């Protein structure tokens, strides 16, 4: 048969493996200090025990049984009673304040021999060690050995540099069968958590980094490129919360859809965001406002300046305000509240205002990425999403965003200016409707206390898109 | 010239001009997991499947057992060759409780099974560069007496460092392969060179490969030689007026680009071309990158034509994919299959710059001369769409600059008419035909397209702000 | 300083004369980079060209294997062995080292009256300082036994030292370094003359190729080579074209058609290799777009029979992606098929597609290359090249090479009456005085059709013109 792989039970991780680790072979976890290798090993050992009934030998070279115990408490997993219910052995190989090798594989197999312990985790067999050829062979003794007795290890090793050799001395990447690369990239003056397996003798697993955050829940891998093109799409309406939008998308909405809201400052996204939140409290359903620009004091005022109140949506607790900074934390961190706080809430409708906050400093392809997950976190979950975005130019835009994530959205709100007799109107104009018939028309609109009233078309107007148009 | 022998690898025996030179050894040099041991594994096995030809394997820390278990992964049963004793798993790896020795138990095997193919798996971990090369030039040298190919495996720290671990190995073999496995930006991407072949030809430069079921599979994008047949015979776009607009409809031997801003019409082609294949009892493939499933079938409804038939009838697949899900060598490859089961008359990319996104313009390019080739020897008609990144002003057809690559260009863009957005089609360019130079109008609606009249009495159409007359 | 002729193609140009006669010329170089090939090429070369014995030294590679690796390139070193004007010295260990071996060579270089000496590898027989007088002594006895030799050596790095213990150049009185660098994916093969002591070499590195007849080096500089140029028409194909132009296309001449995808270049190059075959003459179409079957196909619509042509051993057509081969490789394809055809009129469709995935100081090299061999053996070049925007080019080509050509055909999209018309400018003519008018140009089954300017009309340049 094909390689027998073991589920680790870690967020993500059983997905990038395609099953688990391979059963009965060791597996190396690399990584610079403070990567989540403990974390990994601890994890990896407690699902076993908890779920499979797959009792674990941890074998600690320097953190002392109190602290392994002590960190554990930190993630809500009690080792201490694992311990004293013969499930979970750790077993001190840190010196008090040669017999190495033969010694301690004895030891560790009078312990793997006496719990029936179907895992095992070693951390930092690097801590050990020796030249270059010593480690190798001493290592590959090891392996083999642990081979021989039919179980499962994760092996704990330590890096200096964070794109460099994949262990400490060049050797260990070859003994072992299994590879996995822990990575704490500072990109800018953030850090991007990403795992990578690079090898998996005799069987396939999903290549490249996988960016992943340490919460209080353990390790949580997004496989960015292993969720699935396979979501449902009904033809549900929806209100957008403004009726001549409404007309304007041919009904209104779908349920099933990512909305894009595009223009210059000033131009209204927040305006039809707010609107898109009091529609869904209006029908009794919960909704999320994701503000990245503006807190929930202004979020407030500004909103009820436009005759709407959050206050009555929020204490009726159909309304979430968040606000964060985009600079706050890093896309991953992000996509991990905004993942975090829809199962909490369990809302019918998100809004974030805006990504256009999240795409600043940030990498184009990383921005994308981010943004392939939450749209697609959304379109899954059958949860309707209004996405605003401020175009960098107020004025002779040609491209509808500057990041080009057009194709990814199902339907395209286009704010603009129009400068006509001295003045500056606005124009709203619904692009594209992925079902929809909608209308073509570039319908000039006012702001009010009442909200957004949409007029009519410039009919008798040429250029109206460059932003100074000419009277026909 | 020099005598090489067959290794049966889908690409090396192209790269190597007919294969591994015979009576020389060959070093495999990669980094960790670069796919050195399934080179030589397969080296073995392709080798002994096809030519009756017998080879050893030599391992100095995977266990016998391990190279038959792992081995079965891809189909290979390694246990049933060493019964018949067409292999031999020579096993030199410690025991967890010699040059010239090695050499004569090598030796002995070598006469002791006929074997005409050697596979030492790694020659690194055995072992100062003095030292290196003497005893590895002795083995080669040794291997080169008995008169048998042999593939040495070597490890490296980087990926563009050294070829070797020691900076010797590289000159002492006749022939030098380099597997990589360089990151792209947290994808990585797998290239297999021949850095050189003493006495012969082969081909320069990195050759993209994928590890699979059916192991590696190298797709060199230079000897895919742009020698391809070529027709008259005409197939439907899917709509009577845009095929009166090509002079008869889309040539069956062709790549068609239709390119245009965000919501222009193009995935509605993409669906009017995959139907109309369905109509003539033709089968196609519908390779998705944007939408999904449930969201084609849906929106292909509100137009009129139904998929899901379609798809119980067995003459329409769609294989949706994220862009990002993998690399772009994997997409080939997976294009490639699905094309090879299901055996279409046409292919549709929906679409290109999609796949174009967080990836070099090099890469891109060698990527879609792949598909474009593809479908062009294997004659069939290969509908691809382009969103262009400017949605009014566009000055070039394609940001990627692949329109030389393609036949036909259908161009579709936005008009705005009276403070509405108005949509025009035009076929662009036609090699072969005739078709209409109109940048007509056109409507969509729950029928689909509707292709009117030109904008006679308007200057700077394409501009997408045009002037009355 | 006499120079020993290395008869390899460019060699001498770049050395100036050849190798210092005398001595010893270090030629260091990574895997595969072409160092025991040109160490090879320099003693046969020495034979059959001048009957000068030569004796190769080798310490890895048997005297068997190297026979049988110099079958590859067409040399018989079997026949120049039994003659005695070539010796094999195998000085490799089995499977007073250095003095016993200068003993060796001094035996054979007397016994053979050699005046070539190879030694590849000296580093193999190593295993810093002390390497710096081992070497040093090899070198200045071979320096008082009178012989020229050619010393290989292995290098780590493409870039790094220009030897493996960073001493091997200092000790040479002459460094020549190859390179073997990665363009990307592409592989690019460079000679490099770093130091002659004593006398002129050209400086830096230029491409080379490895073929089936050795180590072909292009001097990109020292070419110019005077050319040959004449006031000789030569037809176009297309009859308003060749009005427009003043009697025709000058023979010694680059032609540049540029314009956006589907303007109809391919049509002009087309009838351009037509018309020398309609005149008895062979011409060779070099097709980097388009397939030799699709090619056949649309000009069979435009009227030509390709397939005729072909027939009649007056019309070749290649065909080769870009992407299989680097630029050194393409033009050396180019520079043979020209030799093995002697054709009147090449036509290469698209330099456009040749410049893609490469840096433009790289490219254009190769046009210069490509032209300079063109104007100087008096082949007419029509070029295709096909523009990045198809509406308001403002630069004639993005490459830049507007001035290596003489020609240039601009064709363009005209916006009329909601409707895509091109149109055909000779934009400029050294040597003639062609038309000055931005005309209007229909394809038909017939070929092309240039009819009227637009006179009546402002900003045709942009291609969205004003009726006035
Ligand atoms: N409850 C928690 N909430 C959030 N983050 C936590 C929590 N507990 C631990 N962490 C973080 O997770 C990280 C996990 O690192 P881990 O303890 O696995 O070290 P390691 O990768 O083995 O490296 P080292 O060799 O330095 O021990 C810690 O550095 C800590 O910052
Ligand atoms: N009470 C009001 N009466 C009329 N117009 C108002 C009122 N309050 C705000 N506005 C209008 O609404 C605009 C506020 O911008 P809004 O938040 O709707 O859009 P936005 O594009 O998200 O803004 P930004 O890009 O600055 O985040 C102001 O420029 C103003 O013209
Ligand atoms: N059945 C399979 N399907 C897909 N990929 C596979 C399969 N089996 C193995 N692989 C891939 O092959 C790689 C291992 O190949 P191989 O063992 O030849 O590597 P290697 O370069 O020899 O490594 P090392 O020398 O460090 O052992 C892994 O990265 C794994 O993803
Ligand atoms: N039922 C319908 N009735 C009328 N018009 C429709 C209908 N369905 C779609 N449309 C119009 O046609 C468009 C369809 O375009 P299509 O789905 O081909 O997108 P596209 O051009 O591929 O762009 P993108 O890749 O950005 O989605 C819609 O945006 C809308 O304007
Ligand atoms: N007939 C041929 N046609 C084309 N290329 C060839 C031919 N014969 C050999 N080559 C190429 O030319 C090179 C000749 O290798 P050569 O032994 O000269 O290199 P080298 O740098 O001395 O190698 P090393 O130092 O590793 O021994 C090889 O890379 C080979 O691929
Ligand atoms: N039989 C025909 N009748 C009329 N026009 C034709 C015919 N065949 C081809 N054409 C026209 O010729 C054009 C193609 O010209 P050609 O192939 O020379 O293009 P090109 O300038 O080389 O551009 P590219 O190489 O980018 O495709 C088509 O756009 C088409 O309009
Ligand atoms: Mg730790
Ligand atoms: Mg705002
Ligand atoms: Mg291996
Ligand atoms: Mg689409
Ligand atoms: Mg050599
Ligand atoms: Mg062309």
């Amino acid at each position: 048969q094909a390689i027998a792989k073991m589920r680790t039970m870690i967020e993500g991780f059983d997905d990038i493996s395609h099953g688990g680790l391979p059963i009965g072979r060791s597996t190396l976890v690399s990584g610079t200090s403070g990567t989540g290798k403990t974390l990994f090993s601890i994890q990896f050992l407690y699902n076993g025990i908890i779920e499979f009934d797959e009792p674990g030998v941890f074998v600690t070279f320097e953190e002392t049984p109190q602290d392994i115990i002590k960190n554990a408490r930190s993630f809500g997993w009690d080792l201490a009673k694992l311990v004293d219910e013969g499930k979970l052995f750790i077993l001190d190989a840190s010196p008090d304040p040669g017999f190495d090798l033969s010694a301690l594989i004895e030891r560790i197999n009078y312990a793997i021999q006496k719990y029936r312990a179907r895992r095992v985790s070693i951390d930092s067999v690097t801590s050990v060690f020796d030249a270059s050829s010593v480690v190798r062979r001493e290592l590959f003794r090891l392996v083999a050995r642990l081979k021989q007795i039919g179980a499962t290890t994760v092996m704990t090793t330590e890096r200096i540099e964070e794109y460099g050799p994949i262990a400490r001395y060049g050797v260990e990447e070859f003994v072992s069968d299994n590879v996995v690369i822990l990575r704490n990239v500072l990109e800018g003056e953030r850090r991007r958590r990403t795992l990578e397996i690079l090898k998996l003798r005799g069987t396939s697993h999903m290549k490249g980094e996988y960016p992943f955050t340490i919460t209080d829940h353990g390790i949580n891998i997004f496989p960015l490129g292993a969720m699935r093109l396979t979501q449902r799409s009904s033809n549900v309406r929806v209100s957008s919360g403004v009726v001549r939008l409404d007309e304007m998308c041919g009904g209104g909405f779908f349920k099933d859809s990512i909305i894009l809201a595009t223009g210059a400052t000033g131009t209204g996204k927040t305006l039809l965001v707010s609107r898109f939140v009091e529609n869904a409290c209006a029908n009794k359903e919960r909704a999320i406002l994701f503000a990245y620009e503006e807190s929930r004091a202004q979020l407030l005022r500004n909103a009820y300046s436009w005759g709407m109140d959050f206050e009555e949506m929020e204490r009726q607790n159909l309304l979430k305000i968040v606000c964060a900074y985009p600079e706050s934390a890093g896309l991953e961190d992000h996509l991990q509240i905004i993942k975090s706080e829809i199962n909490d809430f369990k809302p019918a409708r998100i809004a974030i205002d805006s990504l256009s906050a999240l795409a600043r400093g940030v990498s184009n392809n990383a921005f994308r990425q981010f943004v392939i997950g939450v749209t697609g976190y959304a379109k899954q979950e059958e949860i309707t999403g209004l996405f605003t975005n401020t175009s960098d130019q107020f004025m002779g835009a040609h491209s509808i965003t500057d990041s080009h994530i057009s194709t990814i959205t199902d339907t395209i709100i286009l704010l603009q200016y129009v400068e006509i007799r001295g003045e500056m109107s606005r124009a709203i104009n619904v692009f594209k409707m992925r079902g929809s018939w909608h209308d073509k028309a570039i319908r000039e609109f006012m702001i009010s206390d009442k909200g957004p009233d949409i007029k009519d078309s410039f009919r008798n107007f040429e250029r109206i898109i460059s932003g100074s148009p000419t009277r026909i």
